[PDB]
């Protein structure tokens, strides 16, 4: 461990009259170990701390003492993850949180099993929240890992791969590196495949000095990667961005000596947001479920773009699906 992990640690506001259950089942410990099984990196040390107020149901994500998110979780029931308005006709009627536009739709245990019988896909409510939290702290990764943890990795690898880190080494400092692997947690892409990714920076890093530029490359060359992991080991869920909307974003674009930019008028990029917010306003996918789907010559604005407000919404290139199989495109913007 270093400082980065060491002195700032997590700490999730939970019911009291739901903490005791919380320790038996090792929400904490288990956070922690699966965050670094699916993400590469660990996190700070966890801390339980009962919420005044808080309902049964309610929790709250503290990040250096500041409260970042409060998460609904309905312990007692089940999540329907592909939730559609048919489930009303049957005669059920969900509990429903929301967030933002985004939805989510509990049920009984009972009615969780029948809706299985019909091809719903359910989700039990430690897994909800753990996927909630995972999602957000990859988000904020910049709070927990930085050049330390970095290095700490590099160090690892070297000793098993010796001449590949020299290589690496000599075209990316320590910092450039870091920096890669931040960008692409921020996005929810694990870093768990360290020998691929030093791979791709010894083949792109010597000739892209520019670190956004470096980072699509290397999200192309983990592709396959990206697509298991948004995709679980199920089907991937999708909004496709329409041939219109890519082409604002693509006149907007900017190339210079530099970096590539997104310049676009005040006026029009909130009229652009308008219409994305639109189109996303009637889904019953919760955000974090899905992905929008996109040309790679356009991914990477369009994720900047939108992230103020559709934080939890990533974003993926027609090619970094490539080895997808089964896809849901569920709307089009
Ligand atoms: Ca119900
Ligand atoms: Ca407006
Ligand atoms: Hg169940
Ligand atoms: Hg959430
Ligand atoms: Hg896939």
């Amino acid at each position: 461990g270093s400082h980065m992990t060491e002195t700032v640690p997590l700490i999730l506001l939970v019911p009291k009259s739901r903490r005791e259950d919380l320790e038996k089942a090792q929400l904490a410990e288990r956070l922690r170990s699966q965050f670094f099984i699916d993400y590469g990196v660990r996190l700070p040390e966890v801390l339980l701390r009962d919420g005044e107020g808080l309902d049964d149901n309610s929790i709250v994500l503290l990040i250096n003492e500041i409260r970042v998110e409060q998460f609904t979780v309905y312990f007692d029931l089940m999540r329907v993850v592909n939730y559609s308005d048919e489930v009303v006709s049957f005669g059920i009627n969900p509990t429903i949180h929301q967030q933002g536009s985004s939805q989510y739709f509990w049920v009984t245990h009972e009615e969780g099993e029948k809706l299985r019988e019909l091809g719903y896909v359910l989700r039990n409510a430690l897994d909800e929240l753990y996927h909630c939290l995972a999602v957000t702290l990859a988000r904020n990764v910049n709070e927990y890992f930085g050049i330390q943890e970095t290095k700490h990795m590099l160090d690892q690898l070297e000793a098993k791969f010796p001449d590949l880190l020299k290589e690496v080494l000599r075209h990316a400092t320590v910092q450039r590196i870091s920096e890669v692997l931040q960008r692409l947690l921020s996005e929810r892409v694990s870093v768990r495949n360290m020998k691929l990714i030093m791979e791709a920076l010894a083949l792109w890093a010597p000739r892209e000095k520019d670190v956004i530029n470096l980072v699509e490359h290397i999200r192309g060359a983990m592709a396959r990667y990206i697509c298991h992991k948004f995709a679980n080991g199920g089907e991937l869920r999708a909004v496709m961005v329409s041939a219109e909307v890519e082409d604002v974003i693509r006149k907007g674009i900017r190339q210079t000596s530099g970096s590539t930019f997104l310049s676009l008028d005040p006026e029009a990029s909130a009229n652009l947001m308008d219409l994305i917010t639109l189109k996303l306003d009637d889904l019953l996918i919760a955000h974090k479920d899905l992905v929008l789907l996109t040309s790679v010559d356009v991914r990477r604005f369009i994720k900047k773009m939108i992230e103020g407000r559709f934080p939890d919404l990533e974003v993926l290139s027609f090619g970094e699906i490539a080895d997808s199989k089964s896809v849901n495109v569920i709307k089009t913007i």
